[PDB]
């Protein structure tokens, strides 16, 4: 019969800093992690800025013999999830190995390696081809080096739900352990995409914003003068774990995971429908699933991309499914500080909910100068706002109209 | 509890057939669809065969239009889904289409499109890239173009698992039915990674036969004079079903759906253990999830990718857990002839372990002329060997030492 799930230990690499303590003060001071892309020339590319993780030292946590051999988004997942098991206080042993796993996601895995790899093939042949290509690139290996490094033997297995990754990570996870398949897991995601090929085709696409001359005004969710999503690489991992199990140990325990829903918008490849009807059945899903009133919900940690049709969605989703109570919350985009890391969006953004939870404060969205028709809800314009968080939650939205949501409440 | 998953309705492309029954009969006459890559030059690489699917037109599924925005690997896995569907007969309605989900997976999803926008980006930069490069390459895709096309509002994902994707996709999709989250969900896998990068990726690491002379005997599992596997395309999809939904429409069942293992090896990022300690885990976690004995296992279908360490891991694993019970069960690869689909492979051996119950009868192992020292169980060598199977067992295992054994069984 389903048991509880508590977080007991996060991990993160963000454009706001190496870890989650650096990120989370950027998050509530309002700090921009966006800026001109430096590692490669993008003076061809409509859009040449982005959330880029900033001085990442590999050597913290990996010899330089088997860093070489991953893709970046992989020394990214390795980083947190490592980050995260330290965070837990968890000793993996011959009695509880077979009892924790790893499902840790992408959206589009190592693009980096790959066009690197092509370049190889195209110019000089097939025999120039890394014999790491696939092992160094394929998204399961974060989960798959994690459980070689630390020796776990539980569920191991990874999604890839474009920009929901994080988010069905995590409650995929939750569900393992609630139906007793694992004791543990280490969930989230990573994404390291801003190489020629991710830039070069979210910009085909022209879903990206093209505010070069202004880049921490770039993101911009729902305010009138939005122009696209910001593309933002890193990495969240959080802990999960039987509750029986963490109080046994004495585990810290930061927030219960209360709820998960999922749905698809059956609509549209990449475009949400306008009036939010599938993350609405997707958020009644998890608020049904943690058995709350829907006036229980204090904050929500919106998918808030800075697209016209997709933040608009969102605040006619949020209206639907809470009624007069959608005054009464507060939602923000951090998305505003940190841009879209894709795959791993949501697992940094249920961090940030777990964070908003313990430190009782609602993260802005900076740069709402001017929102948009319909966009009158609390949307924690410009300053985070003190306040009262018993329950939050964590929305997701993807391409093939794949939804998430995460249920989290204070845990006493 | 749980409730009872059956299997209603399944679809494939392979190197065999362009559907099910074709396919199976290639299986049970002990045919090879494995031959020399054609529209392709492959001078320069040390291998120029592999499973393809031969004579496959999209505009039987979709517009011409509509094929163009996607990669091989979803067109292949929408042609699968499809099939499935409609074998199935089950009728989509507005009561319904909430409890309908999609768990269609890949394990390196879009690389023809890579290479081909790779191309486009190297030689004329990326204004040229094409619009739907992101989402027609990404894995999700199939789930997320089928669930529009359908109308399915269900749980939709996608599983990236390297050669495990396909098994653990069905066996997900069965816990989303078994725990109320889900009626109905199509489930399975799809690949295409016959581009330069997939047969240079896996040359680069010297995995592949190199059998360019006799490309039909270069699959060979067990024999000992394997060299690697084969590199095929194709996909996979069951749709899966509570029993008392499919028993009130009058579907026909195929077989039930008893068990599903995961375990990782935590051994080595590419490499199985000897001693198969995970596959034996695997298959132990999923009898027991069935409440089956060892001994009630009649037929398995192998991994059994002629590989020298995996071919002779998986044998260890089966004496380890069936102990004198193994040498009575049958097991074979259906690799043999269809070589190795990577994340369809799951997919297409659970049709035809589902096939085996059926038919009452093991699929032959061929090309196995001379078993290795210690191979000396039941391997079906050469020709098909009609048997009683009330029990049939598949197993997968990939990179990062994932694991997943999926455990049918006879409905009456
Ligand atoms: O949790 C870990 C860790 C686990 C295994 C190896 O390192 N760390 C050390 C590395 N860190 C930093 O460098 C902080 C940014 C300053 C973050 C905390
Ligand atoms: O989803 C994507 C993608 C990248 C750009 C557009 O889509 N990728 C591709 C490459 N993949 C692999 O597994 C690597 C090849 C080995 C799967 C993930």
């Amino acid at each position: 019969s389903r048991r509880r799930v508590v977080i007991t230990g996060m991990g993160m690499l963000s454009p706001l800093g190496l870890d989650v303590p650096s990120s989370w003060e950027g998050i509530l001071a309002g700090r921009s992690g966006i800026a001109p892309i430096e590692h490669m020339d993008l003076s061809a590319y409509s859009t040449r800025f982005g959330g880029s993780v900033k001085g990442f030292n590999v050597e913290e946590y990996l010899s330089a013999k088997e860093a070489r051999k991953l893709d970046l988004f992989i020394q990214y997942g390795l980083a947190a999830s490592f980050q995260a098991v330290r965070d837990s206080g968890l000793e993996v042993t011959d009695a509880n190995r077979e009892r924790i796993g790893v499902s840790m996601g992408s959206g589009i895995g190592g693009l980096t390696n790959i066009e690197n790899n092509c370049r190889s093939l195209f110019e000089q042949g097939p025999r120039r081809i890394s014999p790491f290509f696939v092992p160094g690139s394929i998204i399961n290996m974060v989960s798959g080096f994690l459980s070689i490094h630390l020796g776990l033997q539980g569920p191991n297995y990874a999604l890839t739900t474009a920009q929901t990754t994080g988010t069905h990570s995590i409650g995929m996870a939750a569900r393992n352990i609630a139906y007793g398949e694992a004791d543990v897991m280490v969930a989230g995601g990573s994404e390291m995409a801003a190489c020629g090929l991710g830039l070069g085709g979210f910009g085909a696409a022209r879903a990206l914003s093209t505010r070069n001359d202004e880049p921490t005004r770039a993101s911009r969710p729902w305010d009138r003068d939005r122009d696209g999503f910001v593309l933002s690489d890193g990495s969240g991992a959080l802990v999960l774990e039987e509750l029986e199990h963490a109080r046994a140990r004495g585990a810290r325990i930061y927030a219960e995971l209360v709820g998960f829903g999922m749905s698809g918008d059956a609509f549209h490849m990449t475009a949400p429908p306008e009036d939010g009807a599938g993350a609405a059945r997707c958020m009644k899903n998890a608020l049904r699933d943690a058995g709350l009133d829907p006036r229980q919900v204090d904050y929500i940690n919106a998918h808030g991309t800075s697209t016209p049709a997709g933040d608009i969605a969102e605040i006619a989703a949020v209206k639907s499914v809470f009624g007069e109570h959608a005054h009464a919350l507060s939602m923000s985009s951090t998305k505003s500080m940190t841009g879209h890391l894709l795959g791993a969006a949501g697992a940094v953004e249920a961090i940030f909910s777990v964070l908003a939870l313990r430190d009782q404060v609602a993260p802005p969205t900076i740069n709402l100068d001017n929102p948009d028709e319909g966009c009158d809800l609390d949307l924690v314009a410009h300053e985070a706002k003190p306040r009262k968080i018993d329950v939050a939650l964590s929305n997701s939205f993807g391409f093939g109209g794949t939804n998430g949501t995460l249920v989290f409440r204070r845990f006493a």
